[PDB]
């Protein structure tokens, strides 16, 4: 039936999205009822943002100096507040597409949609992982601030992420939608490291058993292996260590595939220990960790 | 800034899709002012499939045959014709939500965005190419058909793929929104070919050219080429032969990178000889070839 990346519909997400603008500084904000969320450095001159203080700067502004548009009709602010890393404006009239919605912190290895979107518009939709060191690799461009990650649940929106900021190994940072950062990272201009990076062992079982689904079988050999056996070898090729919760929730995709999960870990552990021999797996020449479990049971 | 598979925003499609039943056979339509497009196999049963007479199957079944349901509301069925390779229900309500939208039958090598359905409602978002051979790579399971592919120009939705059936190496086939298939194939449960599948090299070049706009440069080296002695290496890879119409729609990322399309088809020709030594490109250890020109200028 064929295994893709794929991202939720972002229908309920795009009549959320607004332009924030202040002075020169614009990027995009979230409109749930009768608020707007926004990253809280939209207040910074290109100046500012090498060393800012947030406080300081955000008591020269007023309500009247944030001009928040939904499409072309132009919201009033009557408030204006910051919790932690974003701003929350007040406005005087409801989204009336507002959706059921929560906001989540999401856990790393997790997996969510992002709604790219420049001066309030969105561009596209695409499919990111919270990495174990807490960046995500998606695809922003300036403007593209306020942007939003989230899952939908039957009717109701998760959000999740916000972007803020770009690293300077290509990888981005953010907020959850109270304004706490993912990772250690500030809202400043300045080098920071995002420390190593992990391989999602879990995602990537997931991922051999979406293949094995689909037909692709060559990397499955006659060895088992043991959780602790396993995992020494995990931990040389900086994979996350595997845990009997990790296994349970393989269990569906186990049972549909007839594969043991420590069966699967040998199976990984030759093609970390030996390669993939020029050859492909669902269309890929390396190992996929950008798929949950639940990411694996929703297509296949 | 990152470089990702991108899929257009879905909110204008997702208003679009409808459920179809005739008997026990449930798929996805298409709603667009008073019609309702969708497969014309789903007046099959699944014996039918084997070897039908759709216009003989067709004259069994009248306007009250046909069951749509937007959601919870059953539409009235007062009209239906056969288009080709799609049936067209006319119903008594117009889609309040219709979008400006046209119908476009798409080139190979052009790219398009995926809404995958199930008894009419959507489930994701993905990017997929028409293939040189006509067919797709997608994921659709049983109950996606009527899933549609379109693009996106400013306001206007063209529609351009419905989804009809899946191919014995994994692939997918479908037609366009007036019922014309893409490529040699037939909506009859029977095995069919597809034919060798060509690599678009013009893709695989604007890919090239989106590595280096985000720093990846390891794979170019100091030789060049011309387009006869480049086409002589593409042919023997089953690559398309590359045209001075290429070169051309290649110009605005030749002239962003400073390196000309015929010293970048050097660099691909050593990566075809020499392969890509372990390293990867963008995140990816395979020559990526779903990305057009136009895809490319987009992100970058």
């Amino acid at each position: 039936s064929g295994f893709r990346k794929m991202a939720f519909p972002s229908g309920k997400v795009e009549g959320c999205m607004v332009q924030v603008t202040c002075g020169t500084t614009t990027l995009n904000g979230l409109w749930l009822d009768d608020v707007v969320y926004c990253p809280r450095h939209v207040i910074c001159t290109s100046e500012d943002m090498l060393n800012p203080n947030y406080e300081d700067l955000l008591i020269r502004k007023s309500n009247h100096n944030f001009l928040v548009q939904a499409g072309n009709v132009q919201l009033r602010v009557i408030g204006h507040s910051m919790q932690n890393c974003v701003l929350k404006l007040k406005v005087d009239t409801a989204n009336p597409k507002t959706p059921k919605y929560k906001f989540v912190r999401i856990q790393p290895g997790q997996t969510f949609s992002v709604l790219a979107c420049y001066n309030g518009s969105p561009s596209g939709v695409y499919q990111c992982a919270m990495r174990p060191n807490f960046t995500i690799k998606g695809s922003f461009l300036n403007g593209s601030c306020g942007s939003v990650g989230f899952n939908i649940d039957y009717d109701c929106v998760s959000f999740c992420y916000m972007h803020h900021m770009e690293l300077p190994t290509g990888v981005h940072a953010g907020t959850d939608l109270e304004g706490n950062f993912y990772g250690p990272f500030v809202d400043r201009q300045t080098a920071q490291a995002a420390g190593t990076d992990t391989t999602i062992t879990v995602n990537v079982l997931a991922w051999l058993y979406a293949a094995v689904i689909n037909g692709d079988r060559w990397f499955l050999n006659r060895f088992t292996t043991t959780l602790n056996d396993f995992n020494l070898v995990a931990m040389k090729y900086n994979y996350e260590p595997l845990t009997q919760d990790h296994v349970d929730i393989l269990g569906p995709l186990s049972a549909q595939t007839g594969i043991a999960v420590l069966d699967m870990c040998a199976s990984l552990k030759e093609l970390l220990q030996n390669g993939m021999n020029g050859r492909t797996i669902l269309g890929s020449a390396l190992l996929e960790d950008e798929f949950t479990p639940f990411d694996v049971v929703r297509q296949c």
